């Protein structure tokens, strides 16, 4: 969340800047004024408390000199009890309100509630692909089949037995489906580590209290599965960004010039209660390689560019056309000050679909997790960016690498697959011949 | 579970054989007699029902001829209602009792409640390792460090941040920890597929009703995490054997000579509520490559040998000494008719520790899942055997590949690791120097 002092002009803050940000987000502006007011009640309480302490010590010294005053003592004391309780209430209410206020929207971000206004940052195409159309980019073939249809014809997954065993959108991966998923995971880890990222495989369960410090309210009552562990409860993570963001909680980069940046290639499975048609594009459980980076506050915008640059390079290496768009303010989650999505071309769908989101969260989370930077307190900046949601990335590959008789295996992935096939044939026909 | 007719001498069964098996298991013998008795009540009810139907049709024809009897009609009808209800009760009670009876213990199995009597099936050592002692098998070095200590010194995992984020035995894998885990997964999938297994990555959530058909009672109120999904509940799997066993539920191998055997190289993460000291040897979440095989009933014992033979070859290829032991009857779970464990030598621990269990479950599960075989009904046999519990397998590797300054990377794993290192140095010292 934001620093309390950010709301307070007497402590160098600028609440107008917060109101402007709130408005760009399409969130509550009045929340700022409530916060300022609640803070004043807390301050009033603290003074009354401060005054009671001084009065109590003073009156006890008078009682001492007597070797009626005592009646006043019990009175100040009973009032102090109330004040202490009220102060705690005010502090609690203040913090819960502050918790509702989103990170300051960066000035570069487009101010709008309508994604039609997303900024078009850049467009990339493989050199033999003239422009985005209904043509598989890597093969030049008609993009005849959707990703789920290519995957069905390859016998690369099982949604039907999947649905029977775990319900809606459940799936097994089969054969080359398995090999392609692993290929992306391992190619992804190799790609980031060669760029100095530290591979980090995160646990997929998290204690409630840690999760609450890194993920926003909406995330719980909607996105996360709860786990019952006898009498205890944990959450399944939606992304390794959650546990990895907390990896350095309560730590201090006291020599940041030398110690930062820290870059993690996070890997884990991911679980989302909200998913949605057919296929492995939007499902409840999937794997992801995630970039998570801590930097000095002064260096995060530059890092942001480097990180989206890593993802771009990655997709280029897979030969997948894409565009990068700057998400409008009304669509940023609370922590993000700025967000770029890389959206790759799906030639059957004939549309760009999101494969990567990259966000600079400045010190919004690090403030909560108490991750300090250097010598009020100064915190690191935290950034996160998808490298690959692997099943979804497989979907993009399926559409762009299809041809009449099967699937060309992206060259960079071949070494990761037994036999290093350059091509794998369709095994099955669809109930819809043409 | 066993066929009902197995309990019934009039239907060719042999309840004495079931009692003998129960006794070997150290489970209830009287359960058999209860089952036989409950079955007789069900039969008595069915006859009374059968008799009422015939009486009802007969008496209605007399009522028809009248163009008092009607009073008798309403009476037979009210009795029929009761009988129908009782029959259903008897059937329910019968089935729940049958469900408690374990699979028939195979004659080769040692009859004992004490694992000291496990059969010693075979022993294998790498050719330059004379005998099991406190020496790292692959390097000949003193087995100075336990697996967790080697992993700490390599900076290959993080139990401390792990514990903070997800609690007891929580861990991140780091760097080479990640690469070693993936190496085993991919080496494992390649190893089984080259032997004709089909790679199958299973979902890690299962609907309650399917899980109950494949896993025994004890497994729920003890082993499995429950997942809350709004108003619904699912389980996290303890092993891909669970969902994969149900993969062919309700299917029929009508031409088994040609269609069987079916062999799956299952891959998934695994979750167990019961785990336990320090390290990644016994933890709540880990990955496993599992063999799961369906065969004709006549071929399963031969398959059992082939499957343990696959695991043996696998460990040999990793250069890890081991023994194979035949688990005593009192230690078999309900489904297993026979079980072999491969237990690998841990030179620091100076003991053999279980890495693989391989079981022939004959048709105990397939009967429940209705997986028929060929032209009462005949079902396939189901067998399951660990190939590698990967984190635990890493532990064995750590102890056997350690030397004074770091870890030798098992040759077969090298190609799966960036840089294909032959050796990786210790990065960290332990708080206990010597």
């Amino acid at each position: 969340m934001l620093d309390i002092n950010a709301f307070l002009v007497e402590k160098g803050g600028d609440p107008e800047i917060i109101k402007a940000s709130q408005k760009k987000r399409g969130d509550s502006v009045e929340l700022v004024d409530e916060i300022i007011a609640e803070y004043k009640e807390w301050v009033k309480l603290r003074f009354d408390l401060d005054e009671h302490n001084k009065k109590l010590n003073s009156v006890q010294k008078e009682i001492g000199k007597r070797f009626d005053l005592i009646a006043e003592k019990e009175k100040l004391s009973n009032e102090k009890k109330e004040i202490i309780e009220k102060e705690a209430e005010a502090d609690k209410n203040l913090r819960s309100k502050i918790n509702q206020v989103g990170n300051i929207v960066h000035e570069s971000v487009v101010d709008s509630q309508d994604e039609e206004n997303n900024e078009l940052v850049r467009t990339w195409t493989p050199e033999n692909y003239k422009k985005p159309e209904q043509i598989a980019a890597a093969t030049g073939a008609p993009a005849k089949l959707s990703h789920h249809e290519v995957l069905l014809r390859l016998d690369g997954y099982d949604p039907e037995r999947g649905v029977r065993i775990v319900g809606h959108r459940g799936y097994f991966l089969r054969n080359y489906g398995v090999f392609l998923n692993q290929a992306l995971i391992n190619y992804g880890l190799l790609f980031l580590s060669s760029k100095g990222y530290v591979p980090l495989q995160a646990p997929v369960m998290m204690n409630k209290e840690v999760m609450a410090k890194t993920a926003q309210l909406s995330q719980f009552d909607e996105e996360l599965y709860k786990v019952i562990d006898g009498e205890d409860e944990k959450y399944l993570i939606a992304t390794s960004e959650q546990p990895i963001s907390a990896y350095h909680a309560g730590e201090w980069f006291e020599s940041p010039a030398e110690q930062l940046p820290v870059r993690y290639a996070g890997y884990s499975s991911c679980f989302r209660r909200e998913a949605g048609a057919w296929g492995i594009f939007r499902v409840h459980a999937f794997e992801k390689i995630e970039q998570f980076v801590l930097t000095e506050p002064e260096k995060s915008w530059e890092e942001f560019d480097r990180m989206i640059g890593c993802s771009e390079e990655f997709y280029q290496s897979l030969g997948l056309p894409y565009r990068v768009v700057g998400i409008v303010s009304g669509e940023l989650n609370n922590a993000a000050a700025k967000k770029y999505d890389l959206e790759a071309w799906f030639p059957f769908q004939q549309e760009y679909k999101e494969l990567v989101s990259c966000s600079n969260c400045t010190d919004y989370q690090s403030r909560n997790l108490e991750i300090r930077c250097g010598i009020e307190k100064k915190y690191v900046h935290c950034l996160n960016s998808t490298l690959s949601a692997t099943e979804r990335t497989i979907c993009c590959i399926l559409e762009n690498y299809q041809k009449e008789d099967g699937l060309v295996i992206p060259e960079v992935l071949r070494k990761y697959i037994p036999g290093e096939p350059e091509f794998i044939p369709y095994i099955k026909e669809l109930p819809k011949n043409t």
